[PDB]
């Protein structure tokens, strides 16, 4: 293959490919080998590709008609690494999930509505159920808005992520160790499974104040430890087992917030510190925030349900909680996004 | 209770209340009591309510918002019993399911789109999720158009229900004995979970044309004991046990079409020959003439997937199929309905 049709996206804080199955062989190697082309994988600046160079802008979305009879279009993210020829299709990218559902409507993959269309969005690469509300005007996808987001200039048109089935989405259960509050090292946490298994582990009982910079956290190597071993503990009582190699569960250091917000959090991919937080942790952080009995609620204020501002080192993210039934299986959020069509045309690969 | 504000719709080939959870009482005997006032149950004719004395015309749909982040309404459904004072709560009714949409854009429970929109419905009986796409141009839900089904004059709006989850409904396998087709007293029959739990047996193999009147099925008492043979063995062999006093499985004579659709049917619940035919049977019906090594396929000629037209005793009703996998499991049903608004207003109880 030399050359594929390919259209350059913002994603909320994100930037990369955004491609339609059709145009994608179904060999696995072969297909990771034309991602690594279209990015320019493996130099630094991605000077070979229409990669940026850094992992937010060197991303890729797969899109097609789903499979699922549940969802409109099927969403496949890949991580395509900069360094290194490599490819990385495990997490969910809530950023590039902003602009599957405008890239659907504009590629045909779902007739439009007006003012807004709805899209059913089902990401292949956890199972997790999505919809997208798109502005779309007289049927028209609309880029423009006043909507504003952290780490990106100017405003641009609002898109709603409403995440379905966040509940237990690796365990089944929203406490997997059928507690709030857990106890490793004699340091009170929280395992819960929303969007992203994580434990939660108070900033300060690490002897931390929660608010350090990311580079500072990888540096304290005793501190990597502390984490790692209520991390091994915590996804063994979690129903996993030998998380030593898995990515999963995710640890997060929780502190109050310092700007205004419920909350400020360190997040961390297991060993190193986000530098900002993903939209999965960011689910299941606020909805600790909103649930009974949580370490959270000995942290910070009580927030009950509607808008919970998340800190992060890189600014602050607003989840919207809400549910209509008893249980916290039923808690639904949802997330807003900008998203905006950069580049459409034909991408040559070497 | 003395009053509860009431809608009278006709819901495709049945017609009943559509009424608001929120009017209810949560005691299900009260609420029960309120049901049976509001149609006048007890009565041949329901002369002292707004039900018209057959069990078409005696029905509650019970509407709220949805309790289930995946869906936008939930559904309860209701049989108000004509001639004694009861309630039914067990069917899923699909011809009632085609005017929720409707009745909660009128109501608020969710906003309109243009020129359709579509609403999320997850029915509170069977946990079966059933999107439907009501006509609404310029945002206002319109009743007005040129769909025509049989057993209801004129034309009105189509609105299309699409069924989401129907494989495994009860089993959560589409063939619970894992074959495709089975052998009980020497008849080949088929076993099949899709909307509904059903054994399709040829008519042909128990001494019958399939074409015969209800009634005159159900005076055949040595062929409704062959019948029950099967079912007591099939719902056995289904993953149940002792199907003596259920519901399930329903059996469906099958014979070739007569009048050009793709087959016809007689629907037994489980006992009686339905005068027409349920969605749900209809479903599981279509869906055997779709799927690979069924039964059906030894009855009437291949259909494929599009629209697949099934006969019975009171006319015909077309179901839409579609795969976009490759399993059984992904195989998504659609049927045309129209509903109409009759009467809003105030209901008085006695």
């Amino acid at each position: 293959m030399k050359k594929i049709p390919c259209v350059m996206m913002r994603g909320g804080t994100s930037r990369g490919a955004f491609l339609l199955a059709e145009h994608l062989p179904e060999d696995q190697t072969q297909r990771d080998k034309i991602l690594m082309a279209i990015m320019g994988s493996g130099n630094d600046l991605e000077i070979d590709g229409i990669g940026g160079g850094n992992p937010l802008t060197s991303k890729v979305a797969i899109i097609s008609r789903s499979s699922d009879p549940r969802a409109d279009v099927d969403y496949l993210f890949a991580q395509v690494i900069v360094h290194e020829q490599r490819v990385d299709t495990t997490p969910n990218c809530g950023n590039m999930l902003s602009g599957v559902g405008a890239f659907a409507i504009e590629n045909g993959l779902i007739a439009a509505t007006s003012p807004v269309t709805r899209v059913r969005i089902r990401n292949v690469n956890t199972g997790t159920f999505i919809e997208a509300d798109v502005q779309t005007p007289n049927g028209v996808v609309e880029y423009e808005g006043s909507a504003r987001i952290d780490g990106v200039p100017g405003t641009a048109a609002p898109v709603a992520l409403t995440f379905l089935n966040a509940a237990g989405t690796k365990t089944g259960k929203v406490f997997p160790t059928d507690n709030q509050i857990d106890y490793f090292d004699d340091v009170p946490v929280t395992c819960i499974d929303m969007a992203m298994p994580v434990v939660i582990i108070p900033a300060e009982y690490l002897g931390k104040t929660g608010y350090e910079l990311p580079a500072e956290l990888d540096a304290d190597k005793a501190l990597l430890a502390r984490i790692e071993s209520i991390r091994l503990q915590a996804g063994k009582a979690m129903g996993l087992g030998d998380v030593s190699n898995m990515v999963i569960p995710k640890p997060v250091l929780i502190s109050p917030a310092q700007k205004g917000g419920a909350i400020n959090v360190r997040y961390f991919m297991p060993h190193s510190c986000h530098r900002a937080l993903a939209i999965t942790g960011a689910i299941a952080i606020s909805s600790s925030c909103a649930l009974e009995g949580t370490v959270t609620r000995q942290i910070v204020p009580s927030v009950g349900y509607g808008n919970i501002n998340i800190e992060h080192p890189s600014g602050a993210l607003d989840v919207h909680l809400s549910n209509e039934g008893q249980d916290a299986t039923t808690l639904r959020a949802s997330v807003i996004r900008t998203t905006r069509k950069i580049f459409s045309g034909e991408v040559y690969l070497p």
